[PDB]
């Protein structure tokens, strides 16, 4: 027997830095496989400035897509980004980034 799923969906994966701006950054992750009934509400993106121990909410509300854009960031700061899948169950394991972001815009040259 069974009725209504129990527990938060599977943490996010495939979370990497696609692009990086001066005061903005891009993030792209993938949806879980073990969702079942209910469905994931979204994801909570939070960043912690190097030295700080408080993860600030990048997006007040959890996005729907498997990607978001964080704004308002100190150019040249090692900020760590983490994505957590929210749901009626609550939240899931943070897909912390393997590496921090320096935050800076760098385009091509010599064409």
């Amino acid at each position: 027997g069974s009725s209504g799923s129990s527990g938060p969906t599977s943490a996010p994966q495939h979370l990497t830095v696609e692009d990086v701006t001066d005061t903005t950054t891009t993030l792209k992750w993938r949806p879980p496989d073990r969702i079942g009934a209910g469905g994931i509400d979204g994801y909570l993106v939070e960043y912690c400035l190097e030295g700080s121990e408080e993860w600030v909410p990048a997006n007040k509300e959890p996005v729907e897509r498997c990607g978001f854009t964080v704004k308002d960031l100190p150019t040249g700061a090692r900020i760590l980004f983490r994505v957590v899948g929210v749901n009626i169950a609550g939240r899931s394991e943070p897909a912390t980034l393997l590496q921090p972001v320096t935050i800076r815009e760098s385009g091509p040259s010599s064409g």
